[PDB]
Order: C-alpha cells, then sequence, then structure tokens
C-alpha cells in the first residue's frame, strides 16, 4: 500500500486559528481569525502538495496555480471531515479553537455556506467513507480545478489527474469483487467530490466581495491572501478558470 501509506504520511496535522474564544463573538474578530487560519492551513497545504506522488512533475507555474485555485476546496473538504469525526458533525471544526455553532455561523455573515459544509459534514457519516478514501479523495480535488487557456505542462496534469483517479479506483475495490458495488461506491464518491465545488464558489464570492469593501468593515486580510483573492480568485469567478466536474 505504498500509496496510501505516502498519503497518510505527509497529512497534515492540527491547526489553530489563534482566535479569542474569551471574547464575546463579533464579525471583525471571527472573520480575522477565519483569515488567519486559512494562511495558517495554507503553509501546510503547500508543503503537503509538494510531497504528493508526482506533483513535483508538474512545471513550476503549474504547481503553485493549482494550490492557489484548490485552496478553498481543499480547507472546505478536510474541515467537513473534522467535523465529522471530532463532533459528528453538531458543528464546524474550522479548528479546536475556532468551532462554529449555528450563533457563529450566523454571525461570520457565511452562514448559508456554512450549512452547506455541515451537510458535506454529515456526508462523510452518511456514506460512511474511510479515511482512506477520504485521503485520496482530498488529492484528487487538488487537481480539480484548471484554466481554460490550458496549463503550461496541460500533458503532464492530465496524467497525474488520471493516476489519482485511478488510485481511487484501487482503494474502492479493494475488497469488493462485485462491479456493480465498485460502480456504486464511485458514483458516490465523485458525487460528493464535486458538491465541494458550488461551496468552495459561495466562500470565493463571499471572500472577494469582502476584500473589496474590507477597509468598511474592519477587516484584517493577510497579505499572501489579499494577493490570492484579487489575483486568482477573479479568474475563477469571471471564467477563465473552472472546476473539473465529473457529473
Ligand atoms: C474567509 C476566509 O478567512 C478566507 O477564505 C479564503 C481562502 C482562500 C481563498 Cl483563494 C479565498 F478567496 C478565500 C476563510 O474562508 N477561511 C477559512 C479558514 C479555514 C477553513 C477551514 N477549514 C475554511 C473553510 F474551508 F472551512 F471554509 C475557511
Amino acid at each position: 500500500p505504498i500509496f496510501l501509506n505516502v498519503l497518510e504520511a505527509i497529512e497534515p496535522g492540527v491547526v489553530c486559528a489563534g482566535h479569542d474564544n474569551n471574547q464575546p463573538d463579533s464579525f471583525a474578530a471571527l472573520l480575522s481569525s477565519l483569515n488567519e487560519l486559512g494562511e495558517r492551513q495554507l503553509v501546510h497545504v503547500v508543503k503537503w502538495a509538494k510531497a504528493l506522488p508526482g506533483f513535483r512533475n508538474l512545471h513550476v507555474d503549474d504547481q503553485m496555480a493549482v494550490i492557489q485555485y484548490s485552496w478553498m476546496g481543499l480547507m472546505v473538504f478536510a474541515m467537513g471531515w473534522r467535523s465529522f469525526t471530532n463532533v459528528n458533525s453538531r458543528m464546524l471544526y474550522f479548528a479546536p479553537d475556532l468551532v462554529f455553532n449555528e450563533y457563529r455561523m450566523h454571525k461570520s455573515r457565511m452562514y448559508s455556506q456554512c450549512v452547506r459544509m455541515r451537510h458535506l459534514s454529515q456526508e462523510f457519516g452518511w456514506l460512511q467513507i474511510t479515511p482512506q478514501e477520504f485521503l485520496c479523495m482530498k488529492a484528487l480535488l487538488l487537481f480539480s480545478i484548471i484554466p481554460v487557456d490550458g496549463l503550461k505542462n496541460q500533458k503532464f496534469f492530465d496524467e497525474l489527474r488520471m493516476n489519482y483517479i485511478k488510485e481511487l479506483d484501487r482503494i474502492i475495490a479493494c475488497k469488493r469483487k462485485n462491479p456493480t458495488s465498485c460502480s456504486r461506491r464511485f458514483y458516490q464518491l465523485t458525487k460528493l467530490l464535486d458538491s465541494v465545488q458550488p461551496i468552495a464558489r459561495e466562500l470565493h464570492q463571499f471572500t472577494f466581495d469582502l476584500l473589496i469593501k474590507s477597509h468598511m468593515v474592519s477587516v484584517d486580510f493577510p497579505e499572501m491572501m489579499a494577493e490570492i483573492i484579487s489575483v486568482q480568485v477573479p479568474k475563477i469567478l469571471s471564467g477563465k478558470v473552472k472546476p473539473i466536474y465529473f457529473h
């Protein structure tokens, strides 16, 4: 199980937001903590991504672009999983020190998105997603959004994405001699992975609007995040960069 050994081995550990939970909730503080948390997780997403099998094959510019585009979705997916395993989807486990109840979902002004992620969290349970299916599905997510104009080395990207799909097939076939059983599972999983995109889109849109009026709501946007939101996110919202759906 070389491939899964690698995925387990590089899976980021716990990342805290540094939020002050002794302070009454507020939009400004919850959002600054979400911004800071997002940035902290990005540090790990980059280290994770670069240690992924075959990733280094991608052109240097493609590696960075793909990480930045996939950044939101990857966080959404892992957060839903953490929410499921830690609190049985009762709340959204953004981080040990940043857990959202409905009140916080409402106060963050990201209520519709949070509810959608809570449903995703429940999906992990309802579909009985295994830790290994999760790990492989997450790696696949990193290769699920590309520019219409194409990457520097599109062929390398396609090969890599195809190999990751092949690994998902193997994890699914492992202990399923019934083809019909494998097919239904692949259907369920690709359906779950597609559901992540629309959620990341609503968060992208929300964050973009927020950045534009950040000075009007007292939100502190970190350096790297502001740059990525103003350079990369606009490409997604305008349709120049699109997610790869299965269905
Ligand atoms: C608003 C924000 O602070 C920043 O989100 C962005 C992150 C990346 C990009 Cl490309 C963006 F446009 C916004 C945020 O959503 N942070 C955030 C931090 C951690 C997690 C986790 N886990 C999440 C997520 F994915 F659950 F929604 C979100």
